[PDB]
């Protein structure tokens, strides 16, 4: 019926895409009559070059050669993946119902295609942590679809400026809780929302070319990014390369938001606490603000006390401080009286400075 | 006052130069994927003529946008005709952003509000969506900025920006309501959905957003029920139709709009009649069908190899065109492929089957009743059956059923179908002396 004396066919034409592979071989016309044959393409995804042909594992595919002289068979294999290697060969049919005449079956050697390369998924599970005021410590795993040979990760930190809203407000009252550095120890309807927020990124690729980004590259899973400022959030975005210069670029970004470390002894003020009374029974004391605190100065706390008996506290915010300069102290039985002054910055309170010492007569 | 369709915007602020001119989107409107933006190139960008979407707002990943109370100050009311998986505004993956300040916004009419995975983000808590949503219990609004870590600054409260504004109680809460810190919610005295103006008197009752004069229909700024020029009605004058479930247009109009499939039944102009109902060429309205809808599906030779290739055929009656069979690597297929194919009544091309091993029986296409041929096989053959391993029944589409005008059969290399079924065949169809031998002649097919 068939399979007997077989022939070869020679591939004519290979092109290989993204997810694609375009296939020819020379027409091959049958030693015969007014009869019909037609090819069967058998492809099957082969990480290393040894491979047995006719046997499933494979995956096959029928096509019928075309009726002219030109446009040898050709096939069009589609949904595979980026960057694998692919075993294909095809095989002649022939099938005839001629009494006595040679059946002459044909196919062709195992070829391994190799398809292009595509961006790789975005980086998985990025954790972060500050082990000092000026650094930042980030590690994360390969991509899980890395679409060529991996090669390095782009690695991008922006500074992050504080919200307005806390430099206008009165913290004396309605407090807030105080954010705090980095320390990690270094259903359908959901699957949905996920399956179409990652169909996006899908589709995005990124150009391997108060706020400032800057560019990094790291050959091994983990970055240390240093010079930074004291208790700054920083965005850290983390893209997975590959040879990507005319790919179609990097991976996608996996930002994660980390904090650095307090500076311990930024909020302390400088010089001496000055004072200038007033005839009303009133006193005034002026100090100039640190100069860079951590983040900013919510409020300033006030102790003073008069000599013998127990002490007394005031908070001030920044407009009450910034509106003279200092700390009115009105309405005070006369005598000898001391006080203290603090700065509460975000990063907690701060550092109890010199005793100033003044008269009300 | 203008279109505006449906619109999607990626990769450039320059891309978001397509809203230039829009007043109303008649669709779904998405930003995202915005890498290489910084927070100059969305300072100077604003759409104050923007008013109004009608299927809903999504936001993902654009970077460097801090607020929208800028892109868009005057939008008012997000109809929600469809929805994003049951939300009509999804905010996703937002650097940068602190607020998500829609100053002017008057409702949300249909779905829930998914506002997640912003870092950055918060004054979140200082927003009722009782007064915007009518069931807010749906929302899902989670892993944000810790409620606590952000000081929700309304233009009242302590030492603010000044004068300040109402408060009212959304889950069992009696706090400020603000957008931003200086910007803040809009309340006035009468019942729900009553949009009220500066003076503080809430406006015809089909107003939505807000007006310009009070008692006064032509004043809305967003019609409720229906829009119809420059008025709000309670539905359509009887000359007209619904749109889009927004607006009321003429007959012609929305014949214009969809240029086939399009009809206005129980007054309504929609793109495809619903189920039930069909029209052909008739005046346009979706009347009733008979017992069933009649399908018509167009290919041009559409080559099958599995169940989901031939899925797309599904509900279809008349095929405007050929299929070639091509079924190898499945099992059972004909209780899968009867649900596909099987409501086919007439093909007009041609029908082939090769190399179908996993094909026992024809039996799938059981309303089949003509195969015209009008595209042809070459060699002047209309059934071409060849290289069946295994095919016994040819289905039960026979006994004068059949029917095929012009062009010859074909039958080569079917063992197991017995000639008698052939035979069969060539009686039902009317035409056995068409072909000749060799065409069906044995020691090919019937062993």
């Amino acid at each position: 019926r068939a399979a007997c004396q077989t022939r070869t066919l020679r591939f004519v034409s290979n092109v290989t895409e993204a997810d694609r592979i375009l296939l020819r071989w020379e027409r091959y016309e049958p030693l015969e009559a007014r009869d019909l044959l037609s090819f069967i393409v058998y492809y099957k995804e082969s990480p290393f070059q040894n491979a047995t042909e006719h046997v499933q594992s494979w995956n096959l595919l029928d096509v019928e050669l075309p009726l002219s002289r030109t446009q040898e068979p050709g096939v069009t294999l589609a949904s595979l993946k980026p960057w694998t290697q692919y075993a294909v060969f095809v095989r002649a049919i022939t099938l005839t119902t001629e009494e006595d005449s040679p059946h002459q079956g044909a196919q062709s050697p195992i070829v391994y295609l190799r398809t292009l390369p595509a961006a790789p998924t975005v980086p998985q599970d990025v954790i972060s942590t500050s082990n000092s005021s000026s650094h930042l410590l980030v590690r994360w795993k390969p991509p899980t679809q890395r679409n060529g040979n991996l090669t390095y990760y782009l690695v991008l930190w922006q500074r992050l400026a504080e919200d307005g809203d806390l430099y206008l407000n009165d913290y004396c009252h309605r407090g807030l809780r105080l954010p705090t550095s980095n320390n990690d120890p270094r259903e359908a309807q959901e699957a949905s929302f996920q399956k179409k927020f990652e169909n996006f990124l899908h589709n995005a690729i990124t150009i391997p070319i108060d706020f400032e980004i800057q560019e990094d590259k790291v050959p091994r899973e983990r970055a240390v990014l240093s010079g930074l400022r004291h208790f700054t959030e920083y965005r850290i975005d983390i893209h997975a390369c590959n040879h990507a210069a005319h790919t179609v670029g990097c991976s996608a970004a996996t930002f994660v938001f980390a904090r650095t470390m307090p500076h311990r002894e930024a909020d302390g003020i400088p010089g001496k606490v000055a004072w200038e009374a007033s005839s009303k029974n009133s006193v005034l004391l002026r100090w100039l603000e640190p100069p860079d605190p951590n983040g900013l100065i919510l409020k300033y706390e006030i102790k003073y006390r008069r000599l013998g008996e127990e002490a007394t506290v005031l908070c001030v915010s920044r407009l009450r401080y910034a509106k003279f300069g200092g700390v009115h102290l009105a309405l005070l039985p006369p005598g000898n009286y001391s006080a203290r002054v603090r700065a509460t910055s975000l990063a907690g309170n701060g550092s109890w400075t010199d005793s100033v010492a003044f008269y009300i007569l």
